[PDB]
RNA sequence: CUUCAAGGGCGGGGAGCCAUGUGGACACGACCCGAAUCCGGACGAUCUACGCAUGGACAAGAUGAAGCGUGCCGAAAGGCACGUGGAAGUCUGUUAGAGUUGGUGUCCUACAAUACCCUCUCGUGAUCUAUGUGUAGGGGUGAAAGGCCCAUCGAGUCCGGCA
RNA sequence: UUGAGGCGCCCAAAAUGAUCGGGACUCAAAUCCACCACCGAGACCUGUCCGUACCACUCAUACUGGUAAUCGAGUAGAUUGGCGCUCUAAUUGGAUGGAAGCAGGGGCGAGAGCUCCUGUGGACCGAUUAGUGACGAAAAUCCUGGCCAUAGUAGCAGCGAUAGUCGGGUGAGAACCCCGACGGCCUAAUGGAUAAGGGUUCCUCAGCACUGCUGAUCAGCUGAGGGUUAGCCGGUCCUAAGUCUCACCGCAACUCGACUGAGACGAAAUGGGAAACAGGUUAAUAUUCCUGUGCCAUCAUGCAGUGAAAGUUGACGCCCUGGGGUCGAUCACGCCGGGCAUCGCCCGGUCGAACCGUCCAACUCCGUGGAAGCCGUAAUGGCAGGAAGCGGACGAACGGCGGCAUAGGGAAACGUGAUUCAACCUGGGGCCCAUGAAAAGACGAGCAUGAUGUCCGUACCGAGAACCGACACAGGUGUCCAUGGCGGCGAAAGCCAAGGCCUGUCGGGAGCAACCAACGUUAGGGAAUUCGGCAAGUUAGUCCCGUACCUUCGGAAGAAGGGAUGCCUGCUCCGGAACGGAGCAGGUCGCAGUGACUCGGAAGCUCGGACUGUCUAGUAACAACAUAGGUGACCGCAAAUCCGCAAGGACUCGUACGGUCACUGAAUCCUGCCCAGUGCAGGUAUCUGAACACCUCGUACAAGAGGACGAAGGACCUGUCAACGGCGGGGGUCUUAAGGUAGCGUAGUACCUUGCCGCAUCAGUAGCGGCUUGCAUGAAUGGAUUAACCAGAGCUUCACUGUCCCAACGUUGGGCCCGGUGAACUGUACAUUCCAGUGCGGAGUCUGGAGACACCCAGGGGGAAGCGAAGACCCUAUGGAGCUUUACUGCAGGCUGUCGCUGAGGACUCUCACUCCGGGAGGAGGACACCGAUAGCCGGGCAGUUUGACUGGGGCGGUACGCGCUCGAAAAGAUAUCGAGCGCGCCCUAUGGUCAUCUCAGCCGGGGACCCGGCGAAGAGUGCAAGAGCAAAAGAUGACUUGACAGUGUUCUUCCCAACGAGGAACGCUGACGCGAAAGCGUGGUCUAGCGAACCAAUUAGCCUGCUUGAUGCGGGCAAUUGAUGACAGAAAAGCUACCCUAGGGAUAACAGAGUCGUCACUCGCAAGAGCACAUAUCGACCGAGUGGCUUGCUACCUCGAUGUCGGUUCCCUCCAUCCUGCCCGUGCAGAAGCGGGCAAGGGUGAGGUUGUUCGCCUAUUAAAGGAGGUCGUGAGCUGGGUUUAGACCGUCGUGAGACAGGUCGGCUGCUAUCUACUGGGUGUGUAGGUGUCUGACAAGAACGACCGUAUAGUACGAGAGGAACUACGGUUGGUGGCCACUGGUGUACCGGUUGUUCGAGAGAGCACGUGCCGGGUAGCCA
């Protein structure tokens, strides 16, 4: 047969790339020594065309003006800190173990200095709960309770832009305009709807699938489509 | 040679070797032409598909969302009337432009290897379009028709394998 | 009276024209019995010759003689002698006193071929012998070239751009080259400027051989010259998506490859960007040259300045909108010029840049002020955190103003104000699950003078002739002019300027016929047409009134329906006003006032998909795809998913409100039961589970055998269906888990089926509602339902109409004739055919007849199974390809163990490799992971293949695929079919072998066990089919025994004849045995079925052998046994294709023809039976005999290098088995009306509703509304609804691709007529200069068919009811021929009215598609 369009990905054509060059910055966290004395004043809020959701411009106290993701509550004026000694409010960077237990955090990192990995998406938190010397548990955005580094750096708040997933796009124009910002090939047309050739559900006289949707973990690319290693399918039971 | 034995098999009382012509066999293109393949290396996104960059295009009219206003009523929440406002994959529209339902009309050694006429659809948007740019052959591209990738596609084209 | 024979008669119906081959024949030219004489082959006889064979003579196969009654045809094929071609060689010749070749002619040879003569030609050419071979053509849809017919034929018409005409000029020549006039065409283009692309096409001169749809003096053609001028227009510079180079790394390697660095490249209309304007000039350039004026950058000098880099700019989305404002357009008035001349109106002009200077609205801000309700807007809005007002800072135009300018330009005047205002400037608002470039550069940052400003592009076209499309192609091809006038909402129509053009480039002629393309108008009827209103038409703009069901409250909706609409006079209202808008009163014209143009037909029910959107470039626009919405799955990011061999990469400037993988498909109400199978996932005592290492055996080692341990995986258990899917049969459970819940239901799913009832219609296989047992509905394989939407499927109503009844006339372009230009398709030959026949069964050519003088013109297409295409259907091939899967075999990939990297102290700690994070310090992880290697599991993701044969085509079924018997089988042997009957793939240690003893079925008689006797050739028994064999046995009993033995043959069979293996049998020998007294019997079972190659393994006994040699291990071999290939003389092996492809086949199916005639239709014989009695008025069984060739079936003869499929239509002919009509006979015939029968094919046999239908059902009419044949007549005539491509849905089936003799929506119709045929028209020839009139052999007709009514007559008849006829009349209908006084149509003759626009008004005209529209309409032509 010929490749599946999920084969047609990987390659990495423009079709199926991300307008990168339409994209702000690369939200990270910054890097300070150790002392704290690094801190700024927000001058702007701007949208994000990658995430849709805003992101605020800072200006340092050394001179350098970047982009943060910007928490719920941020406004033009207002002054963050970024550092182990920083204030405990919304909109400031300081390391899970300076971060006291039960305060909702975002941009959290994976491994100390990374930048920032989980929790950044509109409206999405990430829960602060154990202490300890060795390891600070937190509680990310999917329910899964995370062991991480205390030396890991988050910024406090939930992250801006909440409730984004409560209006429905009401018609596919609408959903054309976001995918266009993104790294995706959209309309998505049916395996089911497809030729033999192209799809291991596509042929038949009528739609249904060739054989059961629930595909082994060892499949190779080209025949893993449908329902991926699942546990279980369906609703009841 | 096989063989207690017996019986079988093959060979035996000197004709061959070489040359030339010719009959026939086998491998090779194998008397000659005749077809759909398969494989290799190359050349194509001047057509077309999808994406991207930078530009361009859409007479006029209709309908009248929110929001705002004034007035009346109400304790209030609000409600009603009128106006304002000008939304919309909204409507009419041969505006430009795009498309192509029927005539199974005209043509069918054509004007034309996909044309002509009338009719018909869309026309502020998932819109149309120029140029630049990207994706390449079991690979692309595909709102999926096995569609499209230069009159070539259920696996392009060229040459080679190859007689 | 009865029997028999001969010939004939009845029985006896078919489609273009009858037949014995024809004519025709009757004491025969028939038939039968005899007879006589003839004709008639290549046979037979005979003369001569030839070949071949043999004989004699001979060296001879050279002569000569002889023999053939017992030699003389031949495809495939075998054998043999010879002819011709090329070049070589030897020998030997010819030729300028004329070689070869060619043309015509003479002679020889059976022939291949040889040779001569004459003419031409003008330089080479032979013979014999031996060689050599790119050596012989009628053919291959053969190749290349040339050529004829086709043919003076098609095209040079068709397009909303119908274009020309009269004079004249030039010239050898003029319809189309040029001038004028008149008449037209183009208005987002047919005008103006350009991008690409072209490349000299541009200009001039000279030309016409080429090219130009005719011609040409012209030209984009031919030839020669000439032509493109830049500091300030582009390029150049900058950066965009992105590209390349180098380095690095990978790769076997590179011209290959991702990342990361650095560098470069990447924008000519249309991104950013230092600077130019006005005029003049050329045959051709021009912001480039020239004149005038201006501007920018750099550098130099001088003055100023020490600021200098922060900041600003470059620099930005979509929608709405205010303000400023120029060109343009228009209005007012004035000046200049022109036009018109009943008025006094109409047109044109009235100019003047860059630049320099200056002005500033909006925005923002500052001071003042002090609003508690005011300020403000088109709208939002603003404010004690300070509103209005006042003053001020900053600050716009491509704009105003002044200069520029006693510059330029104009014949002249050489204006002034205004409105609406593109450009340009500047603000306010709203939207985003969408956030709308970058860099160079500029500003910031003065002035003078001077210098420099190079390089590249620059012509022309930019298209119905300069580009792409082979073309001077009706196609395709980007940008700007979007503000010219009237018109109107308008960038709409229509008309007209500026500008362009008469080159969408052949003309002339005929009231100009048929026929065709586009089109106008048609009385009465009004969808009767058709699958279907397809096509056409109707409606229409604007205002007022008014508006249903339903609904998601948005909508439905312009629902529907009704009214109005012009011009003129005078006005009112809104607004600053418009040359803006809304109204009022009076007057007034037409058939008609959106007067043309522009411009919806309306309503209802049902199906589908919610909607906008997408798609098969080129037969499918749809119900298919997408969509929002619903849902499930995977993943915490060193992730999930995906790309790469690797180095590496996408997702990702992303992080669960994410994004990957799938399903469903808006909303609303909902979404039942099933985890047995399959899938996925989790778990797992126990079981199974590879390699490494480890242990045992083995080997001085090794191979090898075994054990222990045991990962994933599997077994097993569990979870899961919005996972694949399933939701029945039986009874008052069974399979296999459950057993169909809401709903919906004859469905796009229902076979039966046109289901039943109802609605509607005269009539409704349709449609809608209800019922509904559902062949075979049903819940995200989503069920139901649904407002809105739709070039989606079906149905109904109103309106409308040439769709029809039924056709007519007209208009334009063709068609026809003439000048010019000038193809192609097709061609074995012959060809004037027709009716029959025959033939490979579908003949212009054969046979028999008939007809036929030749040639030409026009026509519509009957035939040439017409032309076009090596049939796409079907089968066949040990063909191809795409696709599927639990086909065969493999390959990636994932998971997992093990080894290496890899280190220290059956679980654990550590850090030093290694990995990741961190800029770094350092942090996380860590001997794991990554990577290299190997092992097990999964593994259509990918690759290569296979998937047999037989067969009244193939498939399904079956196996006549290996064996045995009877019959078929025709009395030797052999013998086929999917022929008839039926078996074998073993079984038996005795059921084998021998010997002894003995005789069985059945029956009878005496005491179904047993006993005695008798009869009893065989019917018993003998393992199993069938046929056969057997009685002191081959059977039974008993006893003994293992010959069912080893070895090796002969022969037959297998395979008749007649080659072929395994297998089998008969018959021997050698050895050893058993039994018997012995002869003898025993090579399994009485005979014929019970069977298997090579390779490899195991096994039996002895021996041979392994690379210098000895020992040991382990191998190689001779002989044979066992293990299976049943497709049985042996491959290891599944499907789909409608996406298809190739080779072929009429070796083979579907349609049609042909044969047959069981079937079908019709008839006949007999006549049981009933018909009150009565066979025969009428009906009529059984049985028997036939005819036809409409049905069906059978066959496989014809065609697969194609004979176009159903139904319908249109037009022609025919048959009779007659439905009506005419004439008859019978009657259970009173009459009337019927029933049945006979002759008879002249004429007629019609309109409609459902359905694609044929068929059929139904309605109303009718004299009747018959059937059938003509390739199921008729696609070079039509239609295209059905069948039967490619798209899609539903049901059923299938794991799946996909399937269905199930349903459903969509889905293409080629060609210029050579021959023949006919309809009409001519020209010639024959009869044999003329005019006029006739004759009539033949030929055609349907020229007529039928009905109603009145008188007869309320009569005959009959109780009555009821109710005729002859005849004479009147009319109607169908058909036919002709004609136009009458009625009607047309009437782009003509006359009138009138809308828009242009010619100034008037008058009078053009255009609005070939009449703008409306009204009337003569002649003619018509019904
Ligand atoms: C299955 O039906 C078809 O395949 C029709 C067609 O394909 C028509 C071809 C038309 C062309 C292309 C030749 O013009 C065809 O080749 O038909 C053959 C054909 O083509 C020449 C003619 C045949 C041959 C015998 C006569 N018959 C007439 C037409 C026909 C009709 C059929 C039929 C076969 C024939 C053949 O099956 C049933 O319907
Ligand atoms: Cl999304
Ligand atoms: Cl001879
Ligand atoms: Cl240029
Ligand atoms: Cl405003
Ligand atoms: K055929
Ligand atoms: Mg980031
Ligand atoms: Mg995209
Ligand atoms: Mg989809
Ligand atoms: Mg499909
Ligand atoms: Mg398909
Ligand atoms: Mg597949
Ligand atoms: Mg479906
Ligand atoms: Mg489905
Ligand atoms: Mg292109
Ligand atoms: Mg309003
Ligand atoms: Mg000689
Ligand atoms: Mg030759
Ligand atoms: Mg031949
Ligand atoms: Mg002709
Ligand atoms: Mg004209
Ligand atoms: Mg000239
Ligand atoms: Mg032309
Ligand atoms: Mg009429
Ligand atoms: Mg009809
Ligand atoms: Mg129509
Ligand atoms: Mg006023
Ligand atoms: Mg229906
Ligand atoms: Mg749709
Ligand atoms: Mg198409
Ligand atoms: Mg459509
Ligand atoms: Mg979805
Ligand atoms: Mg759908
Ligand atoms: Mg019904
Ligand atoms: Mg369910
Ligand atoms: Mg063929
Ligand atoms: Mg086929
Ligand atoms: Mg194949
Ligand atoms: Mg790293
Ligand atoms: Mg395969
Ligand atoms: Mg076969
Ligand atoms: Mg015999
Ligand atoms: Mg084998
Ligand atoms: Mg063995
Ligand atoms: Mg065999
Ligand atoms: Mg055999
Ligand atoms: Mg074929
Ligand atoms: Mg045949
Ligand atoms: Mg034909
Ligand atoms: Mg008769
Ligand atoms: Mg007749
Ligand atoms: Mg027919
Ligand atoms: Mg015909
Ligand atoms: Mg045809
Ligand atoms: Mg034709
Ligand atoms: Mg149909
Ligand atoms: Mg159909
Ligand atoms: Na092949
Ligand atoms: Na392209
Ligand atoms: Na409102
Ligand atoms: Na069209
Ligand atoms: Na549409
Ligand atoms: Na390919
Ligand atoms: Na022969
Ligand atoms: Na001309
Ligand atoms: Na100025
Ligand atoms: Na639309
Ligand atoms: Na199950
Ligand atoms: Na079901
Ligand atoms: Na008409
Ligand atoms: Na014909
Ligand atoms: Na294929
Ligand atoms: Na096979
Ligand atoms: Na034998
Ligand atoms: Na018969
Ligand atoms: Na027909
Ligand atoms: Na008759
Ligand atoms: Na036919
Ligand atoms: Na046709
Ligand atoms: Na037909
Ligand atoms: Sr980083
Ligand atoms: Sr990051
Ligand atoms: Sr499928
Ligand atoms: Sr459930
Ligand atoms: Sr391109
Ligand atoms: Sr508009
Ligand atoms: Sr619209
Ligand atoms: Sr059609
Ligand atoms: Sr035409
Ligand atoms: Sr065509
Ligand atoms: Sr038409
Ligand atoms: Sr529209
Ligand atoms: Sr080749
Ligand atoms: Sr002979
Ligand atoms: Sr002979
Ligand atoms: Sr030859
Ligand atoms: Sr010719
Ligand atoms: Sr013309
Ligand atoms: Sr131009
Ligand atoms: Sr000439
Ligand atoms: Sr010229
Ligand atoms: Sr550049
Ligand atoms: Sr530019
Ligand atoms: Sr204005
Ligand atoms: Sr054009
Ligand atoms: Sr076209
Ligand atoms: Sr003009
Ligand atoms: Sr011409
Ligand atoms: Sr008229
Ligand atoms: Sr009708
Ligand atoms: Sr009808
Ligand atoms: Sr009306
Ligand atoms: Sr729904
Ligand atoms: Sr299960
Ligand atoms: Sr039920
Ligand atoms: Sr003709
Ligand atoms: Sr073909
Ligand atoms: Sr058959
Ligand atoms: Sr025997
Ligand atoms: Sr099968
Ligand atoms: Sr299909
Ligand atoms: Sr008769
Ligand atoms: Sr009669
Ligand atoms: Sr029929
Ligand atoms: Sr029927
Ligand atoms: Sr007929
Ligand atoms: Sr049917
Ligand atoms: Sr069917
Ligand atoms: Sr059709
Ligand atoms: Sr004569
Ligand atoms: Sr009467
Ligand atoms: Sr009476
Ligand atoms: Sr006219």
């Amino acid at each position: 047969g010929r490749r599946i369009q999920g084969q047609r990905r990987g390659r990495g054509t423009s079709t199926f790339r991300a307008p990168s060059h339409r994209y702000k910055a690369d939200l990270e966290h910054r890097k300070v020594e150790d002392g704290d004395v690094i801190a700024g004043t927000v001058v702007d809020i701007e949208h994000d065309p990658a995430r849709s959701a805003p992101v605020a411009a800072v200006e340092f106290e050394d001179g350098d003006r970047r982009l943060i993701l910007a928490p719920e509550g941020v406004g033009v004026g207002d002054e963050l800190q970024v550092g182990v000694s920083a204030e405990i409010a919304p909109g400031n960077t300081l390391p899970l173990a300076e971060i006291p237990e039960g305060v909702p955090v975002c941009n959290v990192e994976s491994s100390p200095g990374d930048g920032g990995k989980f929790a950044r998406a509109s409206g999405v938190n990430a829960q602060l709960l154990t202490h300890d010397r060795n390891v600070a548990v937190v509680k990310l955005p999917s329910g899964e309770m995370k062991r991480l580094d205390p030396q890991c750096r988050a910024t406090i708040g939930v992250v801006a832009g909440g409730g984004r997933t409560d209006k429905p796009f009401v018609k596919a124009g609408n959903k054309h305009h976001k995918m266009k910002a993104r790294g995706t090939k959209w309309p998505n047309v049916r395996g089911v709807a497809m030729n033999a050739v192209d799809h291991p559900f596509g042929g038949g006289g009528r739609q249904h699938p060739g054989k059961p949707k629930s595909i082994s973990r060892n499949a190779p690319p080209g025949r893993k489509v449908g329902d991926i290693a699942s546990k279980r399918t369906g609703r009841g039971g």
